[PDB]
């Protein structure tokens, strides 16, 4: 039950490239069903209510947001 409140941190990822940080609240069951942790640049805290403005709605939404944590983008 409740939410996993994930904040990831903006950081360089190759010259001219970066990964932007995000703050997302994910229902714990969606999170525990499938997550990928490949970056150390994040923190998590749990809560009964979503602490962040961006709230994951379903598994597909989370898959998308989780992937945006590992995809380098041009600065």
């Amino acid at each position: 039950g409740g939410y996993v409140n994930i904040k990831t941190f903006t950081h360089p990822a190759g010259e001219g490239k970066e990964v932007k940080g995000m703050e997302v609240s994910v229902p714990f069951e969606i999170y525990s069903n499938e997550h990928r942790i490949a970056d150390a640049h994040y923190q998590t805290f749990p809560s009964e209510k979503a602490a962040y403005t961006t709230v994951v709605t379903d598994a597909a939404d989370w898959r998308t947001k989780n992937a945006a944590m590992f995809t380098p983008t041009p600065v």
